[PDB]
């Protein structure tokens, strides 16, 4: 049972800008997703301070980076607070309408796309390198869901009956054919070292057979 939704016009416009603007510094997508994971982990850690049972769905707070060259996917997994179905539908838990407004004003004033996270809409930088993004998520207060979009103005949401996640979010980047450098160990290590040095959770880069 798959529900298809239209993005809000402003978010479709954000996505089209990210996909169509010439802009070479695409590697910042990984910084932005890791920052989103860190923010999600901070949230479940805060809730656990007064309610330890919030970690019954998983005590370890971490981020895994999983490249798969056969599937052409880079997966960012975190064990943070996760998203409810409403969060997914409401722009993956962001205030993306007002964030997009500010971001586009900043761009016209001289900012560049690398500054997207300052506007709270860093998730959509995934579309710098991905033709399709799939988000699997599980919040303590809801079932497990899959969100997906190849842009083009719509996204889908379904209940996910696949591999159970415990708690947190998994962003599966189906990379564009010319962006496979982001599956290479040395390239991922370089970007994490450059941009994510002060993320306060373990970031494990999986290796491939
Ligand atoms: C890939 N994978 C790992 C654990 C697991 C459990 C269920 C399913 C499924 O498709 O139901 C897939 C799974």
């Amino acid at each position: 049972e798959v529900e298809t939704f239209a993005f809000q016009a402003e978010i479709a416009q954000l996505m089209s800008l990210i996909i169509n603007t010439f802009y070479s510094n695409k590697e910042i997508f990984l910084r932005e997703l890791i920052s989103n994971s860190s923010d999600a982990l901070d949230k479940i850690r805060y809730e656990s301070l007064t309610d330890p049972s919030k970690l019954d769905s998983g005590k370890e707070l971490h981020i895994n980076l999983i490249p798969n060259k056969q599937d052409r996917t880079l997966t960012i997994v975190d064990t943070g607070i996760g998203m409810t179905k409403a969060d997914l539908i409401n722009n993956l838990g962001t205030i993306a309408k007002s964030g997009t407004k500010a971001f586009m004003e900043a761009l016209q004033a001289g900012a560049d796309i690398s500054m997207i996270g300052q506007f709270g809409v860093g998730f959509y930088s995934a579309y710098l390198v991905a033709e399709k993004v799939t988000v699997i998520t599980k919040h303590n207060d809801d079932e497990q869901y899959a969100w997906e979009s190849s842009a083009g103005g719509s996204f889908t949401v379904r209940t996910d009956t696949g591999e159970p996640m415990g708690r947190g979010t998994k962003v599966i980047l189906h990379l564009k054919e010319d962006q496979t450098e982001y599956l290479e160990e040395r390239r991922i290590k370089e970007i994490v070292k450059k941009h994510s040095q002060f993320i306060g959770y373990p970031i494990t880069l999986f290796v491939e057979k």
